[PDB]
C-alpha cells in the first residue's frame, strides 16, 4: 500500500520532465492514477522498448491503471510507415512482442488495458470532433506540433497534419488523466494541452522520458532486435559507443540506468578478481562514478549488459519459438 | 422522349465548361445520366440561385436522376460559415426554400433526391476513405484547391484543407457520373478528377456555370433575399448596374439569359407603344443586340424583369407565410 508520495516517486523517477505536476498530486491523494502510452503500428520494436516499458511497470508498481495503445491508424497517417493491408499483422506483430516483453520483465498483465485505434477512431462520436478540432487548429499549428514525430518530407500530406490532432483526442476517448511517451512527443503534448480545452475536454498531465541512445551507433538502424540470437547480440554489442571514462552519450549506461536499475533495484558488474572482482551497485550515480574513474571497463560493462539482456530476451525469443508466431513475423514484416 | 443529342443540348446549354464530353457521350447512348449539386449551408439564399436551379431543372428535363446536397458539414469546416449548433435549422430552411424554388419553376421534386451531408459523411466506411484520400493528398494540393471557394483567412485551418477532399469523396458516395457547379469550384472539380483515381474510383464528368453577376451591385451584398418583398424587389431593381447599350456585366441581362429564358423559352419586353410596344424574343441574341442597339431601354428590362421575378417569388413568400416557417427562418439567422 504505497503512499501517494512513494507513488508520486515511481512514476516520476527517470523522467526528463513532468507537465502538470499540480494536478498530478491531486489525484494521488484521492484515487488511481488513469494513464496511456501509444506506439505507432511501424518498424519492428528493438530492445530500446525496453526504456518505456520500464516506466509502465513503475506505474503498475504506484497501481495506477494503465492502457497500452497500438496507434494503427497512426502508422498509416505517418507517410503511410505501415501500408494498410499490413496494418492488422503489424497490429499483432506488436501485441505479441510488447506483452512478451512485458511479462520478461515480470509486469502482471491481466490488470493493463490493450487496445488499437481502429477500435475507436473511426467511430461516428471520434469523427465529429476531429472536425471540430480541425476548426480550431491552424494547419501552421498541426505543422508544428509534429515535427519531431511525424516524417518530415519534401511535399507535406494532409495526413501528417491530422496526426497530431488524433493524438490528442485519444486522450479524452480513452479516459485518461495523463499520457505517458518520450519527450520526442512533447510538442504534441503541449499541442493537447492547448487545444483539448478549446474542445470543453481537460488538459491532462504529460509525463516524458529521456530519449535514451541505444545500445549501438552513438545516440537510426544497426538496432538489436527483440528476436535477435545470442550471437548478434553479442555482435552488435561489441561495436557498441562505449569510451572509457566517458559516461554521456552511452548506450550501455543509458539501458543500464532506464532498464535494469528499475527491474532489479541494483546492478552486479562482473569483473575479474584481478580488479577487484564482482561488485553490486545500489544506485546508477555510484556505478557512474566507477565508470568515470575507468575501474569498470568498457569490455566489463558490456559483458554485465550482454548476459542481463539475453535473460530478458531469452522467454521473448521462446514465446516467438512456434510455427504460428514465425509466420505472423514474417508476413508483417515482408519485402 | 429526348434522343442522346437532345438530351447533351439540354444538359449542356448555357454552361461556361464541360469536362468530359467522351464520357458523358458514352453514358447518355445508353441510359441517364446521374448529377448532383451541392450547397454549403451558409448565408441565405438569394435569387441568384435561380442560376444553377434553371441547370437542374434542365437536367430533369432531359431525363437525369438528380441529387440535391445539402452540404452542412462543409459549411462548418469553412470558417464555421455555419456554426455547428445552427446547422440542422440551416439545413431545414435550405430544404425548404430549394424546394419552394424548384416547385415555382415548375420542377417535379418527386424525381430529385435531397440529402444532407451528416447523413453518410460521419460514417466509417466515408471516414475510412477520408485517411486513405488524406495519405495521398499534399497539404500544397488541398489548400489550392481551396482557394476560390473557401474562406481564406490569414492562419488557414485545417478544416479549409479537408473541405475540398470531402467534396471529391462525394462524388463516390453519392453514386454519381457527374457534378455540377458554378466555374467558382473548378479548382475542386479538377482535383476530384486527379485525386479519385488514386482511391481506384472513377473521375467524374464536371460540368460548370458561369458566375452570373447579381441583380444588384455591378458584378457581395445588397442581393435579393427569396422573401423579399415586391416594394423591396422594386427598390434593389432600381439601383442594379444597368448601363444603357451596355451588355457586360449586366446582372439584369444575366438573369434574362438564364433563368427566364430557360424558365419559359421566350421573353417579352415591356415597352410603351411609343417606342414600338412590347417584344417576345425567342433568343438571347436578339435581346442583346436590341439592348446593344438601345431600343430597349433600362428601365423597361428592369420593369420586365421585376414583373417576372415576382412571378417566381410569390409561391415562395406564400409558402413561408406560415408561423410554423416565419419561425425557422428567424432561428436559423438569429443574431
Ligand atoms: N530510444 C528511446 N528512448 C526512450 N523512449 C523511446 C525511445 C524510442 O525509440 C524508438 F526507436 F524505439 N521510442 N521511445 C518512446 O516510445 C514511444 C515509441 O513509439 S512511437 O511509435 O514512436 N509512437 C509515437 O510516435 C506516438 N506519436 C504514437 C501515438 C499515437 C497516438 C496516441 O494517442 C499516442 C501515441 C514514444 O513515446 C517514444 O518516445
Ligand atoms: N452568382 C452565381 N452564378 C452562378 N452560380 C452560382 C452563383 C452563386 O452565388 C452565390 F452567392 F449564390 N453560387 N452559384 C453556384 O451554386 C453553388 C453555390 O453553393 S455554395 O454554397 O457556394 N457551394 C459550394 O461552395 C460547394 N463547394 C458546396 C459543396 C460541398 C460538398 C459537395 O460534395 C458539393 C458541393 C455553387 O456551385 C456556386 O458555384
Amino acid at each position: 500500500a504505497p503512499s501517494p508520495e512513494e507513488k508520486l516517486h515511481l512514476i516520476t523517477r527517470n523522467l526528463q520532465e513532468v507537465l502538470g505536476e499540480e494536478k498530478l498530486k491531486e489525484i494521488l491523494k484521492e484515487r488511481e492514477l488513469k494513464i496511456y502510452w501509444g506506439t505507432a503500428t511501424t518498424g519492428k520494436p528493438h530492445v530500446a522498448y525496453f526504456v518505456p516499458m520500464s516506466k509502465i511497470a513503475d506505474f503498475l508498481k504506484a497501481g495506477c491503471e494503465v492502457t497500452i495503445l497500438f496507434a494503427d491508424l497512426h502508422a498509416y497517417l505517418d507517410n503511410m510507415k505501415a501500408p494498410w493491408e499490413l496494418l492488422e499483422l503489424r497490429v499483432s506483430y506488436y501485441e505479441n512482442v510488447i506483452k512478451a516483453m512485458l511479462e520478461s520483465i515480470g509486469v502482471p498483465l491481466e490488470k493493463l488495458k490493450f487496445i488499437k485505434g481502429t477500435d475507436y477512431q473511426l467511430s461516428k462520436e471520434y469523427t465529429l470532433d476531429v472536425y471540430r478540432l480541425s476548426s480550431v487548429v491552424t494547419q501552421h499549428d498541426s505543422k508544428k506540433a509534429g515535427a519531431e514525430v511525424v516524417k518530415q518530407v519534401e511535399h507535406p500530406l494532409l495526413s501528417g497534419l491530422l496526426y497530431p490532432g488524433l493524438q490528442a483526442l485519444d486522450e479524452e476517448y480513452l479516459k485518461v488523466d495523463a499520457q505517458f511517451g518520450g519527450i520526442d512527443q512533447r510538442k504534441i503534448f503541449t499541442f493537447a494541452e492547448k487545444y483539448l480545452p478549446a474542445l470543453g475536454y481537460s488538459k491532462r498531465v504529460h509525463l516524458m522520458n529521456p530519449m535514451v541512445p541505444g545500445l549501438t551507433g552513438s545516440k537510426e538502424e544497426s538496432k538489436i532486435d527483440l528476436l535477435d540470437r545470442k550471437e548478434d547480440v553479442k555482435k552488435k554489442l561489441k561495436k557498441a559507443f562505449c569510451e572509457p571514462g566517458n559516461v554521456e552519450n552511452n548506450g550501455v549506461l543509458s539501458f543500464i540506468k532506464h532498464v535494469l536499475f528499475p527491474l532489479k533495484s541494483e546492478f552486479v558488474i562482473l569483473r575479474d578478481e584481478k580488479w577487484g572482482g564482482n561488485k553490486t551497485y545500489t544506485a546508477y550515480v555510484d556505478l557512474e562514478k566507477d565508470f568515470a574513474a575507468e575501474v569498470v571497463h568498457p569490455g566489463d560493462l558490456k559483458n554485465s549488459v550482454e548476459v542481463a539482456l539475453n535473460k530478458l530476451l531469452d522467454p521473448i525469443r521462446e514465446k516467438f519459438n512456434t510455427p504460428a508466431l514465425k509466420k505472423l513475423a514474417s508476413a508483417a514484416y515482408p519485402d
